[PDB]
């Protein structure tokens, strides 16, 4: 029954990923970037350990396909810091810009 | 357009993974599992870029997996290495077992 | 990075539209129409680029169906006009029936 | 129009389906099975015919898949009954229980 | 690791399955139905027990969204006896109409 | 009965259209497009009535997504007519450009 949950979870995982990048458009807000890398791990790790898999093998594939296209090494650093607070299950509000609204 | 190609590349790639798994389980040859690591790996890269992209986060996602349920740590690295040698570009029949049909 | 947001714009944009349709079957009212496709193309519209670009695709893709079947000429110009209002911003509760419960 | 409209039954069906197991991994409530397999059920079969449709095709493949894994033969009698009190639009709260959150 | 060959078995199966249906619209030979209905059932129980499982939930599926809309009751049974002989292993070319192309 | 062929024909007509392009990227024959386009749509129509609904769809998609990044309006005109010869029936080797590969 474990494996049916852990594929659920990664599912689920998936879906939370996807909403905190839905979520960055809607908002519009510069410099959300971290904010929302860290909440949508963060949600996907609080799934279990399917989350923690998909969160990760999202975020690296992310990382990849930016790198790829022209994505400055520094700003990919950044990124990543931001992804492994969230998915570690550290307050992903520690990124949180000051004026971004209640909801996200 | 070179983004729109990537994509179209990138799940070609994800076909060719799943082609190579699909034609393991039929196969069912004792030691495969190398060569086919490494098969849809070059498939997958043969595509171009997006098929590299996709080929890694396929290949990382599947060797994390294993590893939450079980699969070893020596075992894991053979894995590792089958998976690199395709998606360089190298030939798979490198790997393959003497008595597997001409058809895989 | 602006392409990446234009596809998910228009998976947004396509879940939107989806999501009118669904809203439209729970409801249940009888001449909701008009609402419905105003509302699921203004959602879609309101995401972004990829939203329109979704909301259109999907807006021609049905009235294309509709007319194969056996959907009359003068009624799919009403479903045209419908479309167009809530893809250009303009406010779907234009075509608000009376008695729809506030959550449509 | 009507079987566009039993499709996007069963879609929404399978999504209400999918809610009650993403819900019941949530809530990680002792004893939750027969609540959540009645609500899953009961949500999909008030979509309409293409949601019934789809709680049953769902309800009959999750209990096949479970057969052959190990699950008991009296322990699928009772996923078998939970399923269809909720299909047949009986209340699901009626296999609740009492700790469980009102979000549930 | 036998429940990810289950799963991938499930999908060819599924294939299979649509292969099947994609092949009875293409043929349009009168007749068809069962030798069809069994080929299916029978090339998704060869991917093993993943496909046997995937074979009976479409098969079934089927059976009942048919029944539904106005597939009369005697010709049911004559689809679900196609489907068994299929799926149990057995030659499907037994339900095979005379003038059907060899492709098939 | 007719509905479902109807979806089962688009599938496949959307599959045909995939593979026109995923062939386009393979060849990498600079002025196929038009060949191509064409090919995808003649493939597409050949399954039947819902494959000329999903090749339309499709063509008007790609397009209108074209022309917001930056296709030239002339450049659009020629994959238009290409899209429509294919479509109608007629044989897609009118465009095809004298050293392309036999399996296109």
């Amino acid at each position: 029954r474990s494996f049916f949950s852990f594929l659920g979870e990664a599912f689920d995982g998936a879906r939370d990923m996807w909403r905190a990048y839905s979520d960055m458009r809607e908002a519009n807000y510069i410099g959300s970037d971290k904010y929302f890398h860290a909440r949508g791990n963060y949600d996907a790790a609080k799934r279990g350990p399917g989350g923690v898999w998909a969160a990760e093998a999202i975020s690296d594939a992310r990382e990849n396909i930016q790198r790829f296209f022209g994505h400055g090494a520094e700003d990919s650093l950044a990124d990543q810091a931001a992804n492994e607070w969230g998915r570690s299950g550290k307050d992903p509000n520690h990124f949180r810009p000051a004026g971004l609204p209640e909801k996200y």
